[PDB]
């Protein structure tokens, strides 16, 4: 039940509009495989407040294997 836990936490922190935008970005990524675009949406939504930083890190579940490390690296680059 990790997907539902993520969706619940993300909705609670970001609101309906933010959750919907992140979900649309997620479907776009599932379709076209463009890592940087969805990372842009996710970083804009989650890095504004430090308390939301975990959401970013937890997005790793949706990433395909060949994009894992870059994403992990990029996560640290956005968090410090």
């Amino acid at each position: 039940h990790a997907v539902s836990a993520y969706l619940a936490d993300a909705r609670r922190a970001l609101g309906s509009a933010g959750c919907s935008q992140l979900l649309a970005a997620l479907t776009a990524y599932k379709q076209d495989d463009d890592l940087d675009k969805v990372l842009a949406v996710l970083a804009a939504l989650t890095t504004a407040k430090p308390e939301d930083f975990p959401l970013l890190h937890r997005f790793s579940m949706f990433v395909r294997p060949h994009h894992k490390q870059r994403f992990s690296q990029t996560c640290t680059d956005l968090t410090g």
